[PDB]
């Protein structure tokens, strides 16, 4: 059995495949790979860093073991995009992002296509390029023969990458034919890294080589995993035990940590987080037990009506109602708290605030026409007699339209536009009874508010 296994590296975004580039063949069994197991591993799930992984495998007839590192960085700055310490080269001259012919960085895939890279560095053996590696964390890159020189037969070479000195990685004798090969290098606290390209058979001869897309990969400067965990088991909670203000501002910061991920900054992640268990200790549950003060006893009395019940109105009982009719009410105050309710049936009432209505989110059915709001008596002063005439709709605007003021044989005495407050001159008038009609009219609402003055 003979388990293989290179050095891989991956992105923040990307999905780890932990058997990514394993291959297990025995001479016994054959291709083996669908057996091969986990036997070590260090590895976690969104998080940045350099994990070991070692993997085996048994056969049919005899276990055998090999292990790899994982990689999972953030930041790439290319080689192409820094200035080399120094560099040689057999012949010709170095080039960034161009081979060393001139032309484009290309190498041959798998699949025999060929594989075209913007960036890189294009030498030729024997090649000795030195860079600066103070502060980077991973060396990778892809390596092979040049396109260009895919007519010259000999073309053979060796890449070898050096660490402080110190041989770390290389390849096979790479020849025209052989498909590009990917090495990735920990440069972990290290000074300088060397790339070395040698000649292997018929010396330097059409040996173009290329280090296609080689770049440095450090570990993230960030760490979202506290953040999702936070967010997870927020997301788990039942909003609806809660109460619509503390929900709210626990909604807010989940939707702040999912914008905070996704910005992949460090401050911002933890400014997030630290809002969002703010929050979840910030929360209060409802209790659909306490009583809900309703002023009218009329809507007391039409709740009741609805839900089949005797005595005080439970801020659960408040929840269920979805429909509701109201006949005679004069005051809405504690609908408030239904804040399921979709349809309010209170044509032929006496309201003239809609205002408790105003927070209900699924308030789309409102009948409030041909209402009826007798206001009282206003009493004559100063010679003119002074009333109120704002009727509030859900928006907290008046919608008065009319005010006319009746005589009593019906006749029409005065009549004017609508404002917040009406005056009426009394000094001239004869000695009576008056009505006065507010008249008002809206999507839905509709009525008349009336007053009365003695003359
Ligand atoms: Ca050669």
């Amino acid at each position: 059995p003979i388990i293989k296994g290179e050095n891989l590296a991956y992105s923040m975004d990307e999905k780890v495949d932990l058997m990514k580039g394993i291959t297990a063949t025995d001479i016994e069994d054959g291709n083996i790979t669908s057996k091969v197991q986990i036997k070590s591993s260090d590895f976690v799930e969104g998080k940045s860093g350099i994990f070991t992984v070692v993997y085996s495998v048994t056969d049919s007839d005899l276990t055998s073991e090999c292990s790899r590192t994982i990689a999972v960085t953030d930041k790439e700055t290319q080689l192409s995009d820094l200035n080399w310490k120094s560099a040689t080269i057999g012949s010709g001259s170095v080039r960034k992002d161009r081979a060393v012919s001139g032309n484009q960085i290309r190498l041959l895939n798998e699949d025999n296509s060929v594989e075209t890279f913007a960036k890189g560095i294009g030498t030729h053996s024997y090649s000795e390029i030195v860079y600066n590696s103070e502060g980077y964390d991973i060396f990778d890159t892809w390596v092979g023969i040049d396109r260009h020189v895919a007519d010259k037969k000999v073309s053979s070479v060796k890449f070898k990458v050096y660490v402080d000195g110190e041989l770390k990685a290389e390849t096979d004798v790479m020849r025209i034919d052989t498909p590009k090969k990917r090495l990735v290098v920990d440069v972990r606290n290290s000074k300088e890294i060397k790339l070395v390209v040698d000649v292997a058979d018929n010396g330097n001869n059409w040996d173009h080589a290329d280090w296609a897309d080689a770049k440095f990969r450090n570990l993230a400067e960030y760490d979202a995993s506290e953040l999702n965990k936070a967010i997870e088991e927020a997301k788990k909670l039942d909003l609806n035990n809660y109460t619509e203000e503390s929900s709210e501002a626990l909604k807010n910061a989940i939707s702040k940590g999912e914008e905070a991920l996704l910005s992949k900054d460090k401050e911002t992640i933890n400014s997030a987080l630290e809002e969002l268990n703010k929050e979840m200790n910030s929360l209060v549950k409802v209790d659909l037990n306490a009583v809900i003060n309703i002023p009218d006893k009329y809507l007391l009395k039409s709740i009741q009506n609805q839900l089949n019940k005797t005595g005080d109105i439970t801020l659960g009982d408040m929840y269920s109602l979805t429909t509701l009719t109201l006949s005679g009410v004069e005051d809405l105050t504690g609908l408030e708290n239904a804040k399921n309710l979709e349809t309010l049936n209170m044509d032929y009432n006496e309201v003239k605030d809609l205002r408790p209505l105003s927070k209900l989110k699924k308030l789309n059915t409102l009948n409030a026409q041909e209402q009826f709001i007798a206001a009282g008596e206003l009493k004559p002063s100063n010679g003119k007699v002074i009333g109120d005439s704002k009727v509030y709709n859900r928006e907290g605007k008046n919608v008065a339209k009319t005010i006319r003021v009746v005589d009593k044989n019906g006749n029409t005495i005065l009549e004017q536009d609508a404002k917040d407050e009406f005056t009426i001159n009394t000094k001239d008038l004869s000695s009576g009874l008056y009505g006065v009609h507010v008249l008002f009219e809206d999507e839905g609402f509709s009525g008349v508010m009336f007053y009365l003055f003695n003359v």
